[PDB]
């Protein structure tokens, strides 16, 4: 059967912002390069993957307070203005990109393309929750964010793949457990979860996470190779006769608190309370509100992109 596409919205429209020139502008002069690129990526995906189901996943909270409480440096270098509890922090985002996010969300809503979010969670968590719950169709998670490699799955069916956007969409290929195992040296039988344990240990500068000092990617992969899992590695450290080196024991034991905190920060949630903007995740084959879509697309200078999307939809069997 055809896959369900789960789109990491912010990953994709940030990529469109930096991959489409800012001289692409609306009639009022505001850049719409991210709008154009994001709509064009949806049309490309519809044509390449021919889904019947498609969801754009939102960041209802891009920097959840529960993660910051565990690790205060989490995404700290990306905050423009921190906001008190209950209110998402203001992310440092180019001034001419935020209005384009509003334009995109307005078009998706008027078209009826499903969007999903969960209060207090990231799009990463929405993607992890929807891919964990999927029982009917193969899942394609579309993102430039290597965090989501932890979601790859062969069994139980259906499979989960990440269409990874690190080199852009034209060059993107589907990552499964084999690809993550081959490119990162984690065990194949639990490749996705072990990738998250690898990232926890080595650190993640784009998320503001330091990792465990002294355990680089090479060491963490080999430790996972020999012991199979992070839990087994901590067991080897806590047990004073295991074959774990004393230097490794010192680095791991000196980080027990960070490791316990980081575990829930690094893993994406799989049971977030996701809500949809639409009744189902079915991809509409025509605009839910065509007059509003035409008025918005003209106002946002992307009428030809919307027309291209409708042609791709028209070609779906
Ligand atoms: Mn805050
Ligand atoms: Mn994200
Ligand atoms: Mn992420």
């Amino acid at each position: 059967t055809a896959p369900i596409l789960l789109l990491d919205g912010a990953s994709m429209w940030f990529r469109s912002y930096f991959g489409v020139p800012s001289s692409i502008k609306a009639p009022d002069g505001r850049p719409v390069n991210a709008v154009r690129g994001f709509i064009d990526a949806i049309s490309t995906l519809v044509t390449r993957e021919k889904p019947r189901r498609l969801v754009v996943c939102r960041d209802d909270d891009w920097r959840p307070q529960w993660r910051v409480d565990l690790i205060p440096s989490y995404k700290a270098h990306r905050v423009a203005e921190p906001e008190p509890d209950g209110v998402p922090d203001i992310e440092e985002v180019p001034d001419d990109l935020t209005p384009q996010v509003n334009m995109i969300l307005e078009l998706l809503d008027a078209f009826g393309i499903p969007t999903a979010g969960a209060a207090g969670f990231e799009a990463d968590d929405v993607l992890g929750t929807l891919s964990a719950r999927e029982e009917r169709d193969p899942v394609v998670v579309v993102s430039g964010d290597r965090d989501l490699l932890q979601l790859v799955r062969d069994e139980p069916a259906p499979q989960v793949r990440v269409l990874y956007l690190g080199r852009g969409l034209a060059k993107a290929t589907k990552w499964g457990p084999a690809e993550v195992a081959e490119q990162y040296g984690v065990p194949l039988d639990r490749a996705g979860t072990a990738y998250a344990e690898l990232a926890l240990l080595r650190g993640d500068p784009s998320n503001g996470l330091p990792g465990v000092a002294g355990i680089g990617e090479k060491t963490a992969a080999s430790l996972l190779a020999k012991h199979g899992s992070l839990q087994n590695i901590l067991d080897a450290a806590h047990d004073p006769k295991s074959g774990l080196s004393k230097a490794h024991r010192t680095k791991l034991l000196g980080a027990v608190d960070y490791i316990a905190a980081a575990e829930t920060v690094v893993r994406v949630a799989t049971d977030a309370p996701v809500t949809f903007s639409t009744p189902t995740d079915t991809l509409p084959l025509a605009a839910g509100d065509p007059a509003r879509v035409a008025e918005l697309a003209a106002a946002y200078g992307v009428s030809s992109s919307i027309s291209r999307l409708q042609t791709a939809l028209d070609q779906l069997p």
